[PDB]
DNA sequence: GGGATATCCC
DNA sequence: GGGATATCCC
């Protein structure tokens, strides 16, 4: 199963996380700190590798998107069979001291969720399926930077932004929860859980209907959140 | 003096603004694509080492943000004057022609510009001078990143994600515009010009003043704003 | 012009 | 939760 295979090749295989820094072309070294937008970046790179890997094992084309507002991080599948495309998106998460509860944002609920072909590779349509690939790291901070320059025999001494990352895979819907995860940005928010509670699953909604249709409506203004529905719960009950 | 300084030393001073790619620290290297998103920060880190040498040099502090959705990037300033607080910011922005006309994103109109202290890192009142630095740059047209993993010796087979950079010192109020930079994250918008016009800080607000009571002004939407003021030319009589 | 990519702060 | 960094895309 590229599932299983996959979930397996995530689990240390051989794979350590030591990316320490950035390198312009003059040859000098400059560190990273704990700007989460170059760091989701550099989450993406490690997985990268591996997918490829698998998906070659198994016979399906991976297609990274062109444009740099499309969705999603990866595009699994084989010519034949060109409907039966799956999707991988990488979230990264931080905590700060051991054991915390997280949350990811799972992405729009406004675009190819109620549009099919806004801001997607593909046509909403052609996946039958949406793995998430959840990654937690301590962030090491307490930050401003490492003020400094190194060179290619430091790196040794370059210090990272992070500690103790922690994968896992999953269906997107399985760990979708009902609260956005954004405001401005329209995202969707993940279940506040344990990473264990992610792993194996231990969700909110009932399936994948379940799951779309409360997205599908889930008003964007709090006025009108109010006379329909803000939760689980409020959305259940309106199932009459 | 402190600025013009600062000028000689983004302004070829030896220095060439390239980057090759990602880094760990096993020597592995990562080419780069030409998402946004990093680049911006890849040239912050650039601009981070340039700024410090310049300042300490002047007997100047440094400060940096830790959260990281507060303005400045940098925050310069002299304990022996500890109220003249001076502002810099990178920005940047891409074209293909090397020429065509160009646009920034300068932050927040509904944050510090209207209640001192939101997502600041010192309040606004505590602030002389607000600097930009912007760079521009050509970038491979599409986007190719493949995924080969280099190495110090093939420094040079690894492909650039951008090419031509250029540089620029100004003010926030000089290069500033009428029409927001974009919408849903409330921006302000740099002037829609040439390059040079940024250099000359060839502008349109007459002062630091009414760029202020304009981006104070502007109302969140079109709804609201298009029966009172969508540009300068109508601020103008609005003010009357 | 409005909303889209990621994830964060208070 | 609402608004914030980065800027773009369509």
């Amino acid at each position: 199963s590229l599932r299983s295979d996959l979930i397996n090749a995530l689990y240390d295989e051989n794979q350590k996380y030591d990316v320490c820094g950035i390198i312009s072309a003059e040859g000098k070294i400059y560190p990273l700190g704990s700007d989460t937008k170059v760091l989701s970046t550099i989450f993406e790179l490690f997985s990268r590798p591996i997918i490829n890997k698998i998906a070659e094992k198994h016979g399906y084309i991976v297609e990274e998107p062109k444009q740099q507002n499309h969705y999603p991080d990866f595009t699994l599948y084989k010519p034949s069979e060109p409907n039966k495309k799956i999707a991988i998106d990488i979230k990264t998460t931080y905590t700060n001291k051991e054991n915390e509860k997280i949350k990811f944002t799972l992405g729009g609920y406004t675009s190819f969720i109620r549009n099919n072909t806004k801001n997607i590779v593909y046509p909403f349509d052609q996946y039958i399926a949406h793995w998430i690939i959840g990654y937690v790291y301590t962030r090491v901070a307490t930050r401003k930077s490492s003020l400094k320059t190194y060179n290619i025999n430091e790196l040794n001494e370059i210090p990272k932004p992070y500690k103790g990352v922690k994968v896992f895979l999953q269906d997107k819907w399985v760990i979708a929860g009902d609260l956005a995860g954004s405001g401005n940005t329209t995202n969707i928010g993940s279940i506040h859980a344990h990473y264990k509670d992610f792993v194996e699953g231990k969700g909110i909604f009932d399936s994948e209907d379940e799951f779309l249709d409360y997205w599908r409506n889930y008003e964007r203004t709090s006025q009108l959140r109010n006379d329909k529905y803000n939760n689980i719960s409020e959305y259940r009950n309106w199932i009459y």
